[PDB]
């Protein structure tokens, strides 16, 4: 470690916390930002020299977190939760939080070449027929073919490539973090995760609201059923069983608005997916960064920095450099570079990929002066939902029309409908796997779920919650849940739970400091300076104060609430439940252990 960068002396006291945090703060930006920038080398160009120069620089900043980390225990560690400032008290827990830089040497450089080669394993595997990768080709399959055989192709192809081959390392790398938190003090790497939340009753909190929400995913899940049922039949349908889990438009299936087409009540009304008049108009990616800028600065937030525009990766470079696509937003923490790298598509459900990734750096712009070290959203779920928040703005037909992006305009019952089915298959369909996921690496972190049943409880999880089962036979060769970006890259998956049931608590609260008074889900905030005020209030505030408190401070509750969730959509959960009963269908799906018969040919007409 430079000399620089080391911690020198400071009182026992928090006077010597409050100076200790400030040379902190000095030296943490600069390794932080050779991480970050070593992190960005290797993802907008995945080649072995730039994982060495990121695993490198992985390993100083774990050398920098252990010497302040073992100063900060050092001088403070049984008078730091009694400091006066509780921001200091935030800054000092933080740094004293050591995790991967608990472990020695040898295996500090085992967990980073692990975590490298995991990623590098995902975003470059591929499927071969010359060979598709999954972003665009097999994206593009799953959410337009309607080939059984096909899916079939893409999905199988897909898991088996990705989560193959990463299994062996998942092992190493779970036993390897449980190893370093267990030194922080706690019992797994999941308990960490979610002590984050600052709750001790997270996870029954969070059953609770899942109990709320489940009937209008069963409604949702039975009604779509119903509408494949009428295009694949009964031989690859079940009507009292599972959906086959690569028929629902979404290599996870998380996200149905794909198979809108198949689904939408009333096709005589203006069509609500404008993937097809973005194409008609020329929309490119930058387009849609532009527009989601604007509505960001309509609000009188900021706009994107020169920084922004002049470093970011907005699509898929065409010298076939390998990158990875999934969509990100970067904080360098040097206070001025701030990027995304997304692959972009121009599709509708890419301009809300848009949105949300904004989102993302608005948060960072706005807290960019705050200690490093509460440059957090005041939870994780805090940060997913910002840009989604706007994005229930942006989809509304009325907002649409405005920029240009849907001619006809209505306000009828059945246009209604169609709009609160289509948000549902974005928002209800993901909420079953928003919560499963973390569900099944919780298990992993505690032990319940050892290697020998990885996928036995993955697909456990993923019937029980979602509904669908896998198209072809799996075993434990099989790793399925390392073929979603989030479990290889260690990326947590509840704060996407949080965020879906939060969004809708924010919208309303946003829409009410609006001044809108009509239904909640034709609320469109864009222009509403008041609006922005108190949004901007959350996104300053990072992780300094309780999110408890922020979120009381927001939207006058203290807690996470599915009530504004279920008020956006109470006529299409009114609607879906009539029609279901009305055609007779079986909410859920008794017969749990159906899955779909193989195409005869299969795989052999590709
Ligand atoms: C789409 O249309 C709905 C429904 O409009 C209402 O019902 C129709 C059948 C007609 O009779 C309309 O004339 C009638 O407004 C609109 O929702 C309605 O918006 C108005 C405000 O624009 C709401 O009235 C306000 O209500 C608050 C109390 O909540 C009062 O303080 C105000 O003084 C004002 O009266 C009305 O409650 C609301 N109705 C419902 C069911 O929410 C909606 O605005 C419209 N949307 C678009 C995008 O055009
Ligand atoms: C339209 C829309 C909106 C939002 C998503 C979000 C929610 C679902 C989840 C998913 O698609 O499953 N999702 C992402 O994954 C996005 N991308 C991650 C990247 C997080 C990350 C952290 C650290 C390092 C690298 C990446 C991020 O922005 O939160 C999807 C689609
Ligand atoms: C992808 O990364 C490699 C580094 O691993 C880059 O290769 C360097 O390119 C510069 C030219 O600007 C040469 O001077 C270096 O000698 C190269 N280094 C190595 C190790 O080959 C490459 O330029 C990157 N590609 C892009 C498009 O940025
Ligand atoms: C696990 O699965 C591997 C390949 O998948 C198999 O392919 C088709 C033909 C069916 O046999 C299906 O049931 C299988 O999933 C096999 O190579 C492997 O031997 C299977 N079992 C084990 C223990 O690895
Ligand atoms: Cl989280
Ligand atoms: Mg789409
Ligand atoms: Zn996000």
């Amino acid at each position: 470690l430079d000399p620089g960068l080391q911690p020198g002396q400071f009182s026992a006291d928090e006077a010597g916390a409050q100076l200790f945090a400030q040379s902190y703060q000095s030296s943490a930006e600069q390794v932080l930002f050779q991480s970050v920038a070593a992190s960005w080398a290797h993802d907008t160009n995945i080649t072995a020299e730039n994982a060495r120069r990121q695993e490198e620089a992985a390993l100083l900043s774990q050398e920098f977190a252990e010497a302040w980390g073992q100063k900060a225990k050092e001088l403070y560690e049984p008078i730091w939760q009694q400091f006066t400032d509780p921001q200091l008290r935030r800054i000092i827990g933080a740094v004293r939080t050591l995790g991967s830089a608990n472990l020695p040497l040898a295996k500090r450089q085992q967990y980073n070449a692990l975590l490298s080669q995991m990623s590098r394993i995902y975003s470059t595997a591929k499927v071969c027929l010359t060979c598709w990768s999954l972003d665009p080709d097999l994206t593009n399959i799953l959410a337009s073919s309607r080939s059984y055989a096909m899916l079939l192709f893409a999905w199988e192809g897909w898991h088996n490539a990705a989560g193959i081959p990463l299994k062996p390392l998942y092992e190493d790398f779970t036993a390897l973090s449980n190893e370093a938190y267990k030194q922080d003090g706690f019992t797994d790497t999941g308990a960490y995760w979610r002590s984050w939340y600052n709750s001790p009753t997270f996870e029954d909190d969070l059953e609770h609201l899942y109990q709320q929400l489940e009937p209008l995913y069963l409604n949702l899940h039975a009604f779509v059923r119903r509408a494949l049922h009428r295009r694949y039949g009964d031989r690859y349908i079940n009507l009292r069983g599972p959906i086959p889990a690569h028929l629902l438009g979404d290599m996870w299936a998380q996200s149905w608005e794909n198979i809108y087409d198949m689904v939408v009540p009333f096709p005589d009304k203006p069509n609500l997916d404008v993937t097809s008049t973005m194409l008609q108009q020329g929309w490119q990616a930058t387009h849609m960064f532009r527009v989601a800028e604007e509505f960001f600065t309509s609000l009188e937030l900021s706009p994107m920095p020169p920084e922004f525009w002049e470093g970011s990766m907005l699509e898929k470079p065409a010298d076939g450099r390998e990158v990875v696509c999934h969509a990100s937003a970067w904080d360098f923490y040097n206070r001025k570079d701030f990027r995304i790298k997304q692959c972009t598509r121009v599709t509708m459900d890419q301009l809300s990929t848009v949105h949300h990734e904004m989102g993302h750096i608005q948060y960072y712009l706005q807290y960019k002066d705050l200690p490093v070290s509460l440059r957090r959203g005041a939870n994780p779920g805090f940060h997913e939902a910002i840009g989604d928040v706007l994005a229930l703005s942006v989809s509304t037909p009325e907002h649409l029309h405005k920029i240009g992006l849907l001619d006809r305009v209505t306000n009828d019952t059945e246009s209604d409908i169609n709009y609160l089915l289509k948000m549902a298959l974005e928002k209800i369909a993901f909420l079953p796997f928003g919560y499963l996921v973390d569900q099944w690496r919780w298990g992993v972190f505690s032990g319940r779920t050892p290697p020998s049943r990885y996928n036995f409880d993955w697909w456990y999880l993923r019937t029980k919650y979602q509904g669908i089962c896998p198209p072809v036979t799996r075993n434990e060769t099989h790793f399925d849940a390392g073929a979603k970006f989030h479990v290889p890259n260690v990326t947590p998956y509840i704060r996407y739970f949080v965020s879906f049931v939060l969004q809708f608590q924010f919208h309303e609260a946003l829409c009410k400091e609006a001044g809108y008074e009509g239904p909640l889900h034709q609320c469109d905030i864009y222009r509403s300076t008041k609006a922005g005020a108190k949004l901007r209030k959350v996104l300053r505030a990072g992780s300094s104060r309780p999110w408890q408190e922020v979120l009381k401070d927001m939207v006058g509750l203290d807690a996470l609430d599915a009530q504004p969730l279920l008020k956006y959509f109470q006529l299409v959960t009114q609607w879906l439940q009539e029609q279901n009963q009305q055609n007779g269908e079986v909410l859920g799906w008794p017969e749990y252990q159906w899955h779909p018969p193989l195409p005869d040919n299969y795989p052999e007409g590709i």
